[PDB]
């Protein structure tokens, strides 16, 4: 119908409950299910799905093997019914390529998907389900992208790519679309010093990402977007609760607008929801591998710098593999908040479990009750040696 | 459109008609089946569906080991095609969840999943296919519902939950719902002494469900409820015919307020249509296990201590496995009365059939005929040999 | 919209031309294809449609092992998508039974399936999906009906059951139906001394119906209805051109109102279009077995007792398997005249193909062209020896 | 709605981005993937689907057996979801018959296959998915067709069909429909000497096929045709750039109205936009074999006898195989000019794989950029050592 505007602020988020789980992986066993990773979920004005990038092979089929690579011509964006596994069959491609991200303005969607070689990738826009724009890459190493869903507002979409080294300063550029078309973009600003896999929300006619510092910071950059004036700025969320991985232990005060030292090149995509009080960040419970995910409430965590946790809710336990991890809302809910929800990516087979030559993953999320609802853990759930 | 109000009566029941039966087991030995249990039958204003809990696995896939237990995290509420066995591709999931029931009010439909560990379990409200409420657990000790269709009137659909103990007083409570939000809760009244998995229907603005009291009694509870003062009553059918599993031999007189005894801590859960001369009920053919079924039609069962059978219809054969039974009925179909229809659980595998590792189920449904139709027994239809 | 009124009359059928064919046994070698037998084709006025008795199981699953047998609990009609072949997952349920018929009025369809023991059978017949009336067996010995298509006429649409014995005189009944509720019924009228699996069209306001009498006859008796009048008379085909199968070697002269002797106690569902000189007439080329297939236009058939063919048209060749044959039309169709069609059973397995267990079929359907298309068989194509 | 009009005239095309890939043989080896050849894209209003002519069975089936045959009685024209690989459950049938073509006029699609033997072969021509006329071979040797979509322009459909001998002169006739009835038909006219397989598109009103001289040219007729005055004239591209194969090494200097010698009887269907400076022809790399496959702008190719490349890409490595490629363009598509597109069929199996027994093939298709994007190869990506 019109396009969506960001008019309502954020529900109290006092727990989390179940919203989805595919259990792909049990499925997959014995199910024509496709390989998988880097899911997300994003919704629609009618209806919310799972996405995620394929593999092109289904995991019990022989092209599973060697599905650790990243890039490779046989990545496509696919999406498929809430809760039910990527199967060959109920699978919908949305464009070709191994990086992506997605997002519904209120009248259609837009999907961006980038493919190519690591010196000569480019992205393409789609909305409306035909391709409309193409970017080339800048910096020609790796142009990338979000890896979860955009937001809009009122027609204009933000989207932010990060293109040149994972390990160094790189060229990290927000565009700003609206129907498929570069209305404008930026170069990043703030003190923010490298940006990956940025995860996002709106509320209240602002864009939230909280994104990935892959080179030094083990505390998460922060980009706030005004999707209105196009503009925005960049910082790290203070607090000492760090919640990348791996990182250190946290110490007892944080760093607002610098990297916080400790775990070098490397980190995972993960989010936060950052609301005053009404804050609660999500991370990995093991600060070594991606093991376990939990969500913490920090108190004004974007900004106190010694801020600690007053609630939290295991979602997945420690003994458990975890994976990537992002935000969306469903923002044509009935409703006069927007609920907060998140996904976590349950990542199977390499490199943590070698005795499977395959990588893949199901999915988990949740969204928040104002309610303090009990907790469960939700793992993933497959048997490895029935893979053997 | 608009609600649906039950303004209706039952029609003459005469007969039983063949309505649908899936053959899952049978089909399901070489096609991607998912293995479930506690199914039902749930109509929305243009279509039937078939309804249960998916264990997440098929049957012929490795995790189908050890599907026997009832709550773990792979478990989810999935609906799919009448006749249609709940297939991985053509299933959709309305919750996630080891306890559910759904409805639809006429302008759309309500879905309940419960989750959790057995102490900290909490129930999540959908409706028209988004989290609205959600119930934390009151007494601590397996919050759990109906396993079977609930019913609406004018917007307002009554839900029989009961947590605590499964084998003494326990706190069951009938909670009101219009379009997903809690509008009133009632404890349980009346002489029922234990609640469990209610089977409803609704009839000439009144709500009619028979539940289990899995504690003392072998004659089945039955809760009046009346959603437009949204208030109920209990007390147990006073026939001797006694329906619940297993139970003692029928006496010759029933009791109309307190539990018939005899068998302690276990049933099934089942159903019956309560409507003077118009009353037929359903049980196991066997005493001693979940095997045969059979309607029996008990004039005044519900309040005539000593009334018997004046007719019958064998629907599954007493050599044939059978499980649970409940009640729907299509509120939408053209007509002058409401049709009265059933649907039996076709239970394969463990606890009976120990040669597999498994425990699943087939459907087969019938719906009442005005006619006196000739009588043909449903079983399941599969084979277990050739499962080895 | 409006109920449909068969206001047309045939099209010049100067040949057939191929309009589908599912390979569902070729298919069904190494995918989840169900075994099924007693094929039809249907149209609603937006789509044309596969139709079939399923045995409730895939063709290499297990339990297809015995489909020789026509009456169980776990056959059903299905229908899907025009040739495509009957897979677990594409294919809608019509109704549970062992016997069938289906047609759209125009505004929506009406299935019957009857099920049941063979002295306690009763047909359920469903109307926009839901079941509306029942009726029990009258003669108690296997209630049956046409096992293709029935056709409408103003709301109107005549079936014809037959019940009692399949090798004597039986009692055979045409039931007038209109929104799924009877009109009227007769007893069977004219010289036809037999009927069983009648196969019918309509044009100008009459409905034809060319039949089998399994008792004596080796020609074909011909039911004509008139859906306004609601009457009906039958006859036999005059011509000397034998249609039924096993049959005698064609005569030089032919009976009107006898059964033509030679082989009792059999047949095969067969059709005609009886139209003046624009008659075509269907049969198996051996006049021993349901092999071949041919089509022979012969003027005047109905009526003329030494008609004799003028042209004709191999649509399977002696070689190959055949089996039922039937008619159907897309009476919405674009057109000043409706275009005559008809489906051919490809019978594979069990008897004749006794080294699998199991029975099941493919189809092939062709429509006629008013030009002199060239000629091609269309066999079934699966090799038998892939499934030992 | 109402007839499109080709009103615009091409993009300029400065590279290609990828649009479609199905990776049908990497998914098929552990999926029920159909066999196919001959596949093509083509668009409808609202969406744009992947076509092809399936074999009637899997990849993996025992049928697949003998898959390189062009022409039998179990191949079909089938459309699925855009980048979904050809399975049995989400492939939706048009017509049966081993040569095609198929396009959207606006209000809808017409469809046309081919059937028959050799000498006996028919066209059925389906329109709003009903067979409405159907025309006989006129010189009874192989009737066949473009094998890629046709065009239209307000209602007006040109189909180029060939019939006769494939290595020496033939007739070819140019059929003009509308709603699927002949408005005209015309023998070939112009310098062309043979013509197969023609690949067209259109643009200001004016519609231009690239075809194949299966007898004697290297380099490719060109038909342009005039859909509103239903005539057309015919010549070969003048370039050097030779993009028939096999075929000799480019020359200096080319010929406009006559085959470039070299090759005889053979040749793979191709295409190519002739746009005067904004002119890009594709052919495969080697010109030996069907291997690699390329893009070259050459300005004024079609009128200019001595035009060389001055931009290329590369789609697919020499080292990789190809096959068939034609045109396609969304006509729907929002946009100021029509997007150029096409696809390449990627042949695994045989002739060249000789260790299966089948043939099949995948797909990837790209369209124009106004940007010029970097470069990826794009090869069918299956290892044929798995299906042994
Ligand atoms: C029924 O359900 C209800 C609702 O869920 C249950 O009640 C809830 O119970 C939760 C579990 O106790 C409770 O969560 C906890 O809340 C406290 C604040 O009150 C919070 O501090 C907890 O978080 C710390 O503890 C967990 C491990 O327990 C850690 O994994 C977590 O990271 C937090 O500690 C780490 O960081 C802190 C801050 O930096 C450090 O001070 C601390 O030392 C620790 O650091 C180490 O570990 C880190 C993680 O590995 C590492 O990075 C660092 O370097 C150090 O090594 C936790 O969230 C809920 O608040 C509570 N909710 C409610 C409404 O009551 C109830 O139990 C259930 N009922 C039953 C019968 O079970
Ligand atoms: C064509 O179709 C028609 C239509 O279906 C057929 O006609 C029907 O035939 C039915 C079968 O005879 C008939 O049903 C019976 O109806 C009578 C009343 O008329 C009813 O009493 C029967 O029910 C008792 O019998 C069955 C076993 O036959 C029991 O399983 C059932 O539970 C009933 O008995 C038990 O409970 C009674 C009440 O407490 C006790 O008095 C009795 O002893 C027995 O108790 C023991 O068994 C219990 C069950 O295990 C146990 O819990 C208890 O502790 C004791 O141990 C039955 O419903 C239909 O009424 C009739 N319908 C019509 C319209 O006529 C016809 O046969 C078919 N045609 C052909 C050729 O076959
Ligand atoms: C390109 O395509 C065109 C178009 O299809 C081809 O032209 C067509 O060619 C057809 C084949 O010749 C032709 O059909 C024949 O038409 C004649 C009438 O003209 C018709 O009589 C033929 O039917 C008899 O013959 C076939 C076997 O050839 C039998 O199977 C059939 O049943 C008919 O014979 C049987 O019944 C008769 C009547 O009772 C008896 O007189 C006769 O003896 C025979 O009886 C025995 O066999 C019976 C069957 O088993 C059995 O029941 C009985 O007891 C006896 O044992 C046939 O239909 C088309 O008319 C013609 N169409 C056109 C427009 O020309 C052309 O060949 C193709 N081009 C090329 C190069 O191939
Ligand atoms: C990032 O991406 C960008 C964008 O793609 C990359 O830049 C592009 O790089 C392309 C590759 O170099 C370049 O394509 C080439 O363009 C030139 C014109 O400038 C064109 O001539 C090239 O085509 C010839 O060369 C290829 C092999 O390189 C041949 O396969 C092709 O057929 C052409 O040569 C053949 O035909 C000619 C004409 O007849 C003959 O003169 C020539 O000898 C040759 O003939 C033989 O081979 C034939 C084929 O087998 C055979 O039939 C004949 O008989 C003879 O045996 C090629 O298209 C793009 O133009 C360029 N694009 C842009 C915008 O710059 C960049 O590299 C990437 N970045 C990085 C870091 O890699
Ligand atoms: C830092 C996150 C994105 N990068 C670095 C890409 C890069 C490598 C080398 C040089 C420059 C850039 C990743 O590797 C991500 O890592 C992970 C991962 O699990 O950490 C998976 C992503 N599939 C991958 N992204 C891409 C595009 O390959
Ligand atoms: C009495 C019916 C519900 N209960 C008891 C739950 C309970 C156990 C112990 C203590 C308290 C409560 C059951 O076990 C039901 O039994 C059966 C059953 O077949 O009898 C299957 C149901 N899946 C299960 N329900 C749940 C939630 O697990
Ligand atoms: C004559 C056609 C219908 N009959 C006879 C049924 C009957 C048997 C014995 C006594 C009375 C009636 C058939 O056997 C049909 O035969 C055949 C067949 O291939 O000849 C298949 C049908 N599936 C079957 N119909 C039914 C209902 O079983
Ligand atoms: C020249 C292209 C079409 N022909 C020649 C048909 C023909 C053969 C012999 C005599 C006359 C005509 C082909 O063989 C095409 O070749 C190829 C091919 O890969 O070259 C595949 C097509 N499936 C096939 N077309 C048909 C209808 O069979
Ligand atoms: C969003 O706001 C714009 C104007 O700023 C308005 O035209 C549009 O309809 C609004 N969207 C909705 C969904 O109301
Ligand atoms: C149900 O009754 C309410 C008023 O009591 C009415 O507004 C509603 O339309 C009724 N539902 C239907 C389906 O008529
Ligand atoms: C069929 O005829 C009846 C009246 O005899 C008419 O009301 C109906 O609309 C007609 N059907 C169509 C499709 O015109
Ligand atoms: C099929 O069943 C029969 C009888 O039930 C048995 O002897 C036969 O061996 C079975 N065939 C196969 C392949 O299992
Ligand atoms: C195409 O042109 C015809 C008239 O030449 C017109 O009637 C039709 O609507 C046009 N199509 C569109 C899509 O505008
Ligand atoms: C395929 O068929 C040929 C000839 O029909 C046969 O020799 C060959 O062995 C078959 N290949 C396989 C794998 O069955
Ligand atoms: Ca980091
Ligand atoms: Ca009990
Ligand atoms: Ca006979
Ligand atoms: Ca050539």
């Amino acid at each position: 119908r019109d396009f969506n505007n960001l008019t309502k602020g954020l529900c109290t988020i006092n727990s989390w409950h179940i919203y989805g789980k595919d259990n792909a992986v049990r499925i997959g066993e014995d199910s024509d299910v496709l390989v998988t990773r880097e899911p997300y979920v994003s919704c629609d004005p009618d209806e919310c799905r799972f996405y995620a990038l394929s593999q092109g092979t289904t995991i019990r089929g022989k092209h599973s093997n060697g599905t650790i690579h990243d890039r490779s011509q046989y990545r496509a964006l696919i999406s498929w019914p809430l809760s039910s596994p990527p199967t060959v069959y109920n699978s919908r491609v949305e464009c070709i390529g191994w990086s992506s991200t997605s997002c519904h303005d209120g009248k259609t969607r837009m999907s961006i998907c980038i493919s190519g070689p690591n010196n000569n990738a480019s992205a393409v826009i789609w909305y409306n389900r035909r391709p409309v724009t193409e970017i080339n890459t800048w910096a020609r190493n790796i142009l990338r992208t979000q890896e979860s869903e955009c937001v809009c507002h009122n027609g204009v979409c933000p989207v932010v790519f990060t293109d040149g080294s994972a390990t160094g300063p790189a060229e990290t550029r927000i565009y700003y679309f609206k129907e498929g078309k570069i209305l404008k973009w930026e170069p990043l600003a703030g003190t923010a010093k490298h940006i990956e896999e940025c995860s996002c929300y709106g509320e209240r006619a602002e864009i939230t990402c909280t994104c990935r510092d892959n080179w030094q910071g083990s505390n998460r950059p922060v980009i706030r977007i005004d999707p209105v004036a196009m503009t925005h700025t960049s910082q790290y969320i203070c607090s000492p609760v760090l919640t990348d991985n791996p990182r250190p232990n946290d110490p007892t005060v944080g760093k607002c607008n610098d990297p916080y030292p400790g775990n070098n090149n490397n980190g995972v995509k993960g989010f936060s929801y950052l609301d005053g009080v009404n804050t609660w960040l999500g991370r990995t419970i093991s600060i070594a591998s991606r093991s376990g995910y939990e969500m913490l409430k920090v108190p004004n965590a974007l900004t106190d710098d010694k801020s600690k946790p007053t609630q939290g809710q295991t979602i997945v336990l420690n003994t458990d593999w975890s994976g990537y991890s992002g935000s969306f809302m469903d923002y044509w809910a009935e409703g006069e908040c927007y609920r907060a929800c998140f996904y976590v990516e349950l990542i199977r087979g390499r490199p943590k479990e070698d005795k499977v030559w395959w990588t893949s993953n199901s999915i988990v999320s949740m969204c928040s009750s104002t309610e303090f609802l009990g907790q469960w853990d939700w793992p993933d759930g497959a048997k490895i040696e029935y893979f053997l």
